[PDB]
């Protein structure tokens, strides 16, 4: 329905969907020494070296939260999924 194609994120933590379904299927966003982003499952201790980011909650929230970040910039291929043309609201990433 709206008409803002992209939501400004936050720094560090931002939702832009919400926690997830009823679940505890919490995901963070994890790299290390590449500089790209990655996303990890909340609970399980990670290797020396790594690092976490954004917020605890479903894979859907962590993948959405990094590639509306980097990987943001979509090309006409947000046409073909483009459901409300008149108004995406909530525009469709391209991880």
């Amino acid at each position: 329905m709206a008409h803002h194609h992209h939501h400004h994120m936050g720094t560090l933590e931002a939702q832009t969907q919400g926690p997830g379904s009823m679940d505890d299927e919490l995901y963070f966003v994890v790299r290390n020494n590449e500089g790209q982003y990655s996303v990890w499952m909340d609970g399980r201790s990670l290797p020396a070296g790594w690092e976490t980011v954004g917020e605890p909650a479903t894979k859907q929230q962590c993948l959405q939260r990094i590639e509306q970040l980097w990987t943001d910039m979509v090309p006409a291929s947000v046409r073909e999924h483009l459901n409300q043309h008149s108004g995406p609201g909530i525009d469709y990433a391209v991880r």
